[PDB]
DNA sequence: AAGACGTGGAC
DNA sequence: GTCCAGTCT
């Protein structure tokens, strides 16, 4: 494997100078900073992030703002962006390096990587970034540029593959300037490397490139396809009371959604008995009004909304919470009742 | 191991 | 429609 290490490292941070983009969590290395920027990058394309690390910086510029802020306020910053899990973990991780580690990140890979939430990536990601411990930082745009570089057929799901790519890095990697090298990567993925249409010709490490000799770039990475995945009815009802309150309520904190607010729902597996007897206050279900779809990773909705009218004959009692249309805003909703909601506006016209 | 776990660009 | 931009269990 006479793999020219320094001569490849050289080309590329070459070009990483010359095309980076110009990114707001690259205007410093602060360690929080970088960290917040690479939990939102889970599974989440930059310019869908771009907004919300504004935000979300805004509210918290710090770790310790982050840290003493409540968990409602901090869900809702983080609302709409998805996998909503990264922000739990991330707020328990960030307790964690206050109560713990008295605020400083830490920067032992080991120690990193013993919080919510951190990953592999993310250790190699934050600690050479914003410390220069040189990590791998192996992410999808990696693992493709890796793939196609030395030519690797492995099939990237299985997590063997990864750990084979984040020993390539190890072999290649430039340890003088680790951070600056692991972005340079994935820069060239998300920019010239792409999952179609590579654009080799303008690569800057097409010479060392062991597919682009063979034609077979468009080929790689393998992955195996995904699959077809369950379909769930969901049965929902917006129950508002005479003076204009809406009734909601927090799901747990374990499995999908978790802690997040919603309209009462029940897995339609009868339709609108199913609700009105689960709530089982007096209220009363009409009509569905609209009927619609709603993806996830793992499987998907189909919702179905109903018009109720709210009766108060006793008190509100936990999870449930009574809420004014007013202050709806407050409370952090996935996007499947945030639509629920605007077709029951529209609707009411 | 492979399924859980959200959402919106870009074909 | 398909693909895809990580971590926990
Ligand atoms: S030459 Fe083509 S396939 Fe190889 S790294 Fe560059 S863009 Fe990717
Ligand atoms: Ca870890």
């Amino acid at each position: 494997e006479r793999f020219p290490a320094r001569e490849f490292q050289r080309d590329l941070l070459d070009w990483f100078a010359r095309e980076r983009r110009d990114l707001p969590w690259r205007k410093d290395r602060d360690p929080y900073k970088v960290w917040v920027s690479e939990v939102m990058l889970q599974q989440t394309r930059v310019e869908t992030v771009i907004p919300y690390f504004e935000q979300f910086i805004d509210r918290f510029p710090t770790l310790e703002a982050l840290a003493d802020a409540d968990e409602d306020e901090v869900l809702k910053a983080w609302e709409g962006l998805g996998y909503y899990s990264r922000v739990r973990n991330l707020h328990a991780a960030v307790k964690e390096v206050k109560t713990r580690y008295g605020g400083k990140v830490p920067d032992d890979p080991d120690e990193f990587s013993r919080l919510k939430g951190v990953g592999p990536y993310t250790v190699g990601a934050v600690l050479s970034l914003a410390y220069g411990v040189p990590e791998p930082a192996v992410d999808g745009n990696v693992m493709r540029v890796l793939s196609r570089l030395f030519l690797v057929t492995d099939d990237i799901a299985k997590p063997s593959t990864r750990k084979r790519f984040e020993q390539i890095v190890r072999e290649i990697m430039a340890y003088e300037n680790p951070g600056a090298f692991n972005e340079a990567l994935i820069e060239l993925g998300a920019l010239v490397c792409t999952p179609r249409r590579p654009s080799c010709l303008l690569c800057p490490v097409q010479a060392y490139c062991q597919a682009f000799a063979e034609g077979v770039a468009e080929e790689l990475p393998v992955k195996m396809k995904k699959t077809a995945v369950k379909q769930v009815p969901l049965a929902v009802a917006v129950l508002a009371d005479d003076e204009g309150r809406v009734l909601i309520r927090k799901r747990d904190s374990t499995g999908l959604l978790a802690n997040l607010w919603e309209f009462p729902s029940c897995e339609t597996d009868d339709g609108k008995e199913k609700l009105e007897q689960m709530v089982g206050l007096q209220v009363e279900l009409t009509e569905p009004i609209v009927s619609f779809e709603h993806a996830f990773s793992h499987l998907v909705w189909q919702l179905t909304v109903f018009p109720g009218r709210l009766v108060h004959g006793g008190p509100v009692e936990e999870p449930y919470r009574l809420a004014p249309e007013d202050e709806l805003k407050a409370y952090a909703f996935p996007v499947s009742h945030q639509r629920v909601w605007r077709e029951y506006k529209e609707w009411a016209s």
